[PDB]
């Protein structure tokens, strides 16, 4: 037996999985989760007078309330969230 | 046996994946989950005097509320989300 | 038996995953969870009088409230969160 190998691999595995994400207000409230998963390989070779411009975009989340107004009460009652049993 | 490989691969695997999303508000909320799974490869050669722009577009998210007016009560009552049991 | 590797590999391995993540306000709340997985690889070579610009865009997560009143009561009753049992 001969095995021979050259590993020059990039791995995500298992990444960024099995989140449990709640969100549960009264009310006027925000979650952002920002949770990407990202592999980039980049191999930019420029000889000469060459330009080489790599500016990809990334992600943007905006939120904006200009007014808002709650005139009674906000009221939340939770007896449990997410039950798990075995 | 002669086993030779040359891995050079890029892998993602289960990635992002099985996420549990919930929003429950009462009123006047926002969730963002921002959660793309990206494998870009990306190899420009750029000779003599050329010019290369990479520049593919991220993503954009964007919520805007200009007036919002709840002028009741806002009530949420949660026995319970997503139960399990074995 | 010969058993022969070169590992050059890049890897990332369970990796920002099974957060369990709770937002539970009354209101007028923000909760950011900026949680990125990245696995960047990037081999620039510049010769003679070439530039290489790399400038990938990274995550903006921006929040804004301009006005926002609660003119009664906000209240919140948690018996729970997330229950779990064996």
């Amino acid at each position: 037996i001969i095995n021979k190998k050259l590993d020059l691999s990039n791995v995500q595995s298992k990444c960024g999985s099995k989140d449990n994400i709640k969100h549960v207000p009264g009310g006027g409230s925000v979650q952002i989760v920002y949770k990407p998963v990202d592999l980039s390989k980049v191999t930019s070779k420029c000889g000469s007078l060459g330009n080489i411009h790599h500016k990809p975009g990334g992600g943007q989340v905006e939120v904006k309330s200009e007014k808002l107004d709650f005139k009674d009460r906000v009221q939340s009652k939770i007896g449990s969230l997410d039950n798990i049993t075995h």
